[PDB]
């Protein structure tokens, strides 16, 4: 059956006078060391001479070369994107990792992929979050912590499960509960999500914009409608609790769940089903892998390409008219991941 | 060329002295209900006699069936549902709203069947927020607020719309913004996002589970990726403030960023928009007035049906079984709607 760790399940204690090198400070990066710290675990930065080197030097951490960073932890967290995970896995971690030292990436790919291996005498762990950087570290603030699945890869000291899991603690995933799930079947769950479903959802709030902006309704009430409102996100957050049917029960006048149910299972064609497959496929086949290499090359043009030509597509352009009519519910940011 | 209210652009002063009668304690009236007190504005419950009528009581309003608080107000908020408004209208609200006082709907579907009418000597409006009654509430406490469209139908008095908006900016809508629209276009904007967009979204995250199920992945995992885990509901929520692309652009791996783009705007076929069209086809044409109107006279038996029936589906058996293993980031709701400050 499943393994699943919560607070009951880890302790802090296998930290104890150790050192985490959080290689990046991004996305996960930021989150993580910020969470370590505040745990009272012993954290390092180790960045490349870029915008992120100098927001950890800003938010207060010790930041060196990642060099510098792996040969003076036990514990070392791979939190850089996965296409440079080779290069610096190579270059600058596996010369430098000590004995008995603990390597952990949040992602399968690069396990998948042969770019990050076991190395003798050391640990290999996945620890994946389920989650992005802000919430993590706003759940943690508020006693709370969002899902992860870990995968123990390789235990030369034996002791790699309780490390991970010390490490899961500390940064608050075991308040939701960290699920055993292996770095292969991660990977393409993960890459699944990114690749099928969030484009899919998407796509379909910009269907339901353009279909109302061509039949003549008004643009700014379209856009927050079919997600501007917020509407649509607080369903699918507060369906994460309680079920997304459950939600149109509770939340939902009797106009609204009759017409739900009138459509509910009947919206989408066999085609929907037969493209996430497809997508599967080009994950797990190699199709992916190959096409990420591609783009990763010349620093990611063709994804700034993508980026700046998305912001110029009607729904994104209707997204900035609203937004700047409506404000919209946010908590201050300031200082979230200077020391608590 | 919108005309959109801020708090810059409403007062309470058009509610000093005045009586708010809330028709309903429901999903909205208890929002509106709670709202209000905690703005100052002087409140009565009228509602028929079954659990919302105590939980009101429970909650320290005063509470009478719906005729005796109308008799009593001076401006009346319909919020029941919109297949009951018909009868009450005619029994309990034309027979005792005051010369001068207004009713307010919060949907357009009453107005546009007349099964809610203009009455000589008084006021008629629709303010219809853009969310659901629990998240008005938080963001009300929160100094923030739901976004709200709104229509003028009727103005005996000439004071209709600063009394609309003076209630929009007690419950807190004017602190999002509250729209002029014609009551019709809410009717159908609302309907479509009911009857295509929730639909198609949750149809579209039980395709992403069952097709990684049938495939033999984790359902606890698959369920935590297609939403259980919070994400997709962050992202769309996220989506919301800075923009659903923009999300990806600053929240999303490169990796992730590379797979989004990849398959943006090519997931679905040309049926989805079609189908999209037929909705609104459905909504606007009478079809779904008759329908729904059909469901309601058996006091929603089929619906009872389908709620029960839709707990059975392997989504909501895999939610269940990820709901009991893995705790999820909840605020404690038990006060929510009890007497708070002005924010
Ligand atoms: N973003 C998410 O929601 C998420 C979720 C779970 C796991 N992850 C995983 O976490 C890891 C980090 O992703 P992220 O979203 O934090 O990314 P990010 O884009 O925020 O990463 C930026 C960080 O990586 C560093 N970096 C970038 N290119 C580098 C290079 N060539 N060499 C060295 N350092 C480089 C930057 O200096 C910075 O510290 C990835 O393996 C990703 O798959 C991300
Ligand atoms: N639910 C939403 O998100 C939402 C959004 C905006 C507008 N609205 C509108 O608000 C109004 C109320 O909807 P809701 O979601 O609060 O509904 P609800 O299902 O929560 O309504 C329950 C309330 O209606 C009363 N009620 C039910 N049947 C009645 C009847 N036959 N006679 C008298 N009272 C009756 C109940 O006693 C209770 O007070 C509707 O016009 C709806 O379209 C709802
Ligand atoms: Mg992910
Ligand atoms: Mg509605
Ligand atoms: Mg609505
Ligand atoms: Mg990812």
């Amino acid at each position: 059956n499943d393994l699943i760790y919560q607070d009951e399940h880890a302790s802090l204690q296998p930290l104890e006078g150790r050192t985490v090198a959080v290689i990046g400070y991004g996305i996960q990066g930021r989150a993580f060391a910020a969470n370590l710290r505040d745990s009272g675990v012993a954290v390092r930065v180790g960045n490349i001479d870029d915008r992120y080197f100098e927001l950890a030097r800003a938010e207060g951490h010790r930041v060196t070369n990642i060099a510098e960073a792996v040969a003076h932890a036990d514990i070392v967290l791979l939190l850089i994107p996965d296409e440079a995970h080779g290069a610096v896995f190579d270059v600058d971690i596996a010369p430098n990792l000590r004995d008995g030292a603990l390597l952990c990436v949040a992602h399968g790919h690069s396990l998948v992929q042969g770019d990050v291996r076991p190395l003798p005498g050391r640990d290999l762990a996945m620890l994946a979050p389920r989650m992005y950087g802000d919430p993590i570290r706003r759940y943690y603030l508020a006693g709370q912590g969002a899902p992860a699945y870990f995968d123990i890869v390789a235990d030369h000291t034996g002791r790699a499960r309780d490390r991970v899991l010390a490490i899961a603690r500390a940064v608050g995933f075991t308040r939701a509960g960290v699920m055993a799930l292996g770095y292969r079947q991660e990977t393409f769950l993960d890459l699944f999500q990114e690749q099928f479903l969030a484009p899919a959802l998407v796509d379909l709030v910009e269907t339901g914009f353009q279909v109302l902006v061509e039949r003549g309704f008004n643009p700014k009430a379209a856009l927050l409608e079919v997600y501007g409102s917020g509407e649509m996100g607080k369903m699918m957050l507060d369906g994460a609790d309680i079920g997304l049917d459950e939600v149109v029960a509770l939340q939902g006048s009797p106009t609204c769940q009759v017409g739900y149910h009138r459509w509910r299972g009947r919206t989408l064609p066999t085609a929907v089903r037969e493209l996430a497959a497809r997508v599967l496929d080009q994950i797990e086949g190699g199709d992916f892998s190959a096409y990420l290499k591609e783009q990763a090359s010349n620093d990611y043009a063709s994804l700034d390409d993508a980026r700046r030509a998305a912001l110029k597509r009607p729904l994104n352009v209707a997204h900035a008219q609203v937004r700047a009519a409506f404000r919209f519910p946010t908590e201050a940011a300031g200082g979230l991941y200077q020391a608590a």
